[PDB]
């Protein structure tokens, strides 16, 4: 697609902290854009939508090619619209925003310049940063992780992709997601099928697949921490069920890992952890800092620190495995136990650190979900089984809960606050900022 | 042997903090005792000497049975005679005492009571405390390290030992050490040698061997970190040359690594960060603080804090080794292109573990080498090496620097001072003191 301007594109600023090993920090400037999948896309000459509700124009896109050339992506008006603002090194995402149409979340990138997205190399490194998740219930999830993103977002590998990473183009991510309207400078209106219970979104006939390390999904009740290897470490179209991932019919026919070797300390069997209100070690209706440590063997630690008190991951057991380190024992015993082998089949923490290694870029999102109602991070899931089952029950939310139509009713006001991004060398993150 | 009270046995209190994961520590109340070679050791029923400069009685003293049944370990004055002084959580130890005699340093183990010494189990913890090297130049060492001893000081197994850990009896480390007076309840006259240069000190037919883990070797000029595996994990008696070791003819024969995969700094070539003044990242005339992190993998990590600025290890490049965790690879590595095959013959980190994974009793102490001049620590080693050599520089330090006269006339006010102890699980010991 190329880029319209009938509404102007202004990236809200946000600052964050490069840390150096030898003890100082000091400030950087960037700024966030929004995801082209939220944005108006239109005829390049009218104001005539080229996407509209869940289908697209039979007439502007009858293929991929023609509806690339045809079409454009415009501004973002950020906070109006889309209910995201900035303020110094804070970013906030309101859930559901009412304009002249109603809005449902964001999915926003890092930018380097107002046309290249920051890319940080995480190998050997650490990214603290801190979050309020207290307006978050059950069912939605604030997210904070990285892709392995190109910078201009695609724009050098694919001409008809002139808009770039200014107008949140090239997301990838180990879902493979099918329901962008672009991939690779193409549309996606070739195999549509609007989603039966959501009016503006739908599957394509191609996905968008890359490395996805999910530093933090979470709400008020659980929180997660899981990497996911893809056999293409970047960025890489697939074709239909091919893709794999949750917008295909099967899951794992592809080469991304869907699930990931996750660590949820509540699914892990400490169920004091993280909650709502003082009976938790970390007070889910307080800011908290999060803190995550990518050592070059590629394993993974975190800490927490609240109110001054640190507290590092929690031990967790699991068959042979003890220890509070996301390392190749917890994901070899996490299969073992937990089930599954996607993880390892796309070549666990050894494919994973390719993607730590290279540049990766930062994504801050509001969701809630339409495939399974976030039942898979904060309930019991699949929500047949019990907590005999091992590693069924994520967190203390009902089976119930979730839906989207539901909790966009109940809780529109729901938001996340993001905020003092820092990063650098391991150990250096917790230094006076610049 | 057994106990005489000719001088009357006090240890100077300490307290150290135990923290937990929960993120509060409380206050623990022990003390110190000095190691029993520092003793007098005199006959049962009057003042005459059993030991005396660096020869046995021959007397009292026939062979180790009859020695061990005739003669005891009697009381030390701690101040006066060996400079060893507590002050709530600090611990300091001058280097040269003038009283009747000369006395040169201390050996020191934390006690659990008046006669059992305190075991840490060291896997999935951390170890803090504070320093000051600033009194310490080339040529000595103030340390801080655990050894595999039993709590009792060797009472329970080798019922002749009536003295215990109350007079600092049942030391062993990697150097299957053969200097020792007494070891297993029975004397080490049979084979004695006194030293060539030390009128204090010989070498004895056994010696008493066991793991070892150097959290703290160091001076003003140069630290290193140590894990020493042994193929038997506690104490355990050795024979003449068959103990390997510093105190033997052969190094490498033994069931214990005496080299070690060893950290330091300076060696690994980040010759700016450990010294005297402001142009080294960690000022050694300043106290700082040193935490080391055992994790469940038996890998070791290491963080500094300085007028709370805090210092991951830094990086090292070795080989393919790249990181700042002392782990399988680097110290791999470290033997690929340092040299040797020690700590792998002795199985390693793995081995290791099996030490940590026990009860290991801390030792503080400040000494001179009359071996090597402590030239392994702080200067080029061995001296005829140039910097061309892979890992022969290990400090600023001359070659010619740490002969034991020199440095005991020159510098008799030497001292270090330990305080502030923190032990808990990784995360726990940066929270506030109780
Ligand atoms: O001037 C008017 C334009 O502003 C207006 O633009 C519309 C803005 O909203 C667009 O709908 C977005 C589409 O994305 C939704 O989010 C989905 C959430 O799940 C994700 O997996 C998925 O990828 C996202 O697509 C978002 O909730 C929703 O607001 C709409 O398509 C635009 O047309 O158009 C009319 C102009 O008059
Ligand atoms: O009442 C008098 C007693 O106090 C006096 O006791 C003497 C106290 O000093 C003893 O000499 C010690 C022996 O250990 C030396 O340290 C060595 C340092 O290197 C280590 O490897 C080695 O293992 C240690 O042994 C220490 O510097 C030195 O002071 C002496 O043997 C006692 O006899 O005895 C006379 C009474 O009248
Ligand atoms: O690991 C989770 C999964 O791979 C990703 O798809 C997930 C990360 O949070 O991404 C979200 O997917 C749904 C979409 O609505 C949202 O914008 C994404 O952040
Ligand atoms: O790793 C070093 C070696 O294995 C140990 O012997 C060393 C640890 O610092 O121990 C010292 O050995 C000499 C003695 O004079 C001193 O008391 C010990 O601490
Ligand atoms: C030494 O280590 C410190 C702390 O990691 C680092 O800041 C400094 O750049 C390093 N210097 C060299 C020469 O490696
Ligand atoms: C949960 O984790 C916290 C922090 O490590 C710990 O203090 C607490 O004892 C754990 N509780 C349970 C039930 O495992
Ligand atoms: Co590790």
């Amino acid at each position: 697609q190329s880029a319209c301007t009938l509404q102007s594109e202004t990236h809200p600023p946000l600052t964050w902290q490069k840390c150096s090993s030898g003890g100082t920090c000091t400030q950087q400037t960037g700024s966030v854009v929004i995801d082209a999948n939220w944005r108006w896309t239109h005829a390049t000459n009218s104001s005539t939508n080229c996407y509209d509700g869940n289908t697209w124009s039979s007439t502007l896109c009858p293929d991929n090619e023609t509806c690339a050339k045809n079409c454009c992506l415009d501004g973002a008006a950020y906070a109006s619209t889309y209910g995201v603002t900035t303020s110094g090194n804070s970013l906030s995402i309101d859930f559901v925003t009412q304009s002249a149409q109603k809005n449902v979340g964001a999915r926003l990138y890092l930018m380097a310049s107002d046309t290249t997205y920051q890319e940080f190399t995480l190998l050997g490194n650490e990214f603290s940063f801190d979050v309020d998740v207290s307006q978050l219930p059950c069912g939605l999830n604030g997210a904070l992780y990285f892709v392995s993103m190109d910078a201009d977002g695609g724009v050098s590998k694919y001409p008809t992709n002139t808009a770039g990473a200014k107008y949140g183009t090239g997301y990838c991510d180990s879902q493979c997601p099918r329901d962008l309207k672009f991939i690779n400078g193409q549309a996606n209106v070739e195999g549509w099928e609007p989603s039966s219970n959501n009016a503006n979104t739908g599957i394509g006939g191609h996905g968008s697949c890359c490395s996805e390390m999910d530093i933090w999904q979470a709400n008020s009740i659980s929180e997660a921490l899981t990497p996911h290897p893809c056999t293409t470490v970047g960025q890489e179209i697939c074709e239909g069920d091919g893709c794999g991932g949750t917008y295909s019919d099967n899951r794992y026919g592809g080469t991304c890992d869907p699930d990931g070797c996750d660590w949820n300390p509540y699914r892990l069997g400490n169920t004091s952890f993280y909650g709502p209100g003082s009976s938790f070690t970390l007070d889910t209706t307080k800011k908290l800092t999060v803190v995550t440590q990518f050592e070059t063997s590629g394993a993974i630690n975190r800490y927490y620190v609240q109110n001054g008190v640190t507290f590092q991951q929690p031990n967790a057991e699991l068959g042979s495995y003890s220890g509070n380190e996301l390392n190749d024992d917890y994901c070899t015993a996490e299969e073992a136990e937990f089930g599954g082998s996607s993880f390892s089949d796309k070549g666990g923490l050894t494919q994973f650190k390719k993607a730590t290694s290279g540049g990766m870029v930062l994504v801050m999102s509001l969701w809630d979900d339409y495939y399974a109602n976030m039942l898979w991070l904060d309930s019991t899931y699949p929500t047949n089984e019990t907590s005999s089952t091992p590693g069924a029950v994520r967190g203390s939310c009902s089976t119930s809960s979730g839906v989207p139509a539901q909790v966009e009713s109940q809780s529109p006001n729901a938001k996340v606050t993001f905020s003092n991004i820092k990063f650098g060398p391991i150990g250096s993150t917790g230094n006076p900022s610049g």
